[PDB]
């Protein structure tokens, strides 16, 4: 059910998830686990790879998390494909 305590969580992306990042506004070193999900989940409205799975096969969001697609409701999942691309601060 995951704890509220994990949203507070501060990460700094690698270079290629700081890259997508980018793309809808970051312009941080680091980041809060909020900011994070935020950002990418704008990634993916923009960006039309949702309307309850995400569809990355194509984009660089899929070669970030290393799977063609993905159920929104999989949160465990969703957090250790994030955090393999980054480093706890
Ligand atoms: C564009 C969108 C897919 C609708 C946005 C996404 N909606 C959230 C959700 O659970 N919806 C169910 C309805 N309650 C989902 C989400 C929110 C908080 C924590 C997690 Cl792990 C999460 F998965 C969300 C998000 O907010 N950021 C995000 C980032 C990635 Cl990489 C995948 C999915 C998301």
């Amino acid at each position: 059910q995951i704890p509220a305590s994990e949203q507070e969580t501060l990460v700094r992306p690698k270079p290629l998830l700081l890259k997508l990042l980018k793309s809808v506004g970051a312009q941080k070193d680091t980041y809060t686990m909020k900011e994070v999900l935020f950002y990418l989940g704008q990634y993916i409205m923009t960006k039309r790879l949702y309307d309850h799975i995400v569809y990355c096969s194509n984009d660089l969001l899929g070669d970030l998390f290393g799977v063609p697609s993905f159920s929104v409701k999989e949160h465990r999942k969703i957090y250790t494909m994030i955090y393999r691309n980054l480093v706890v601060v």
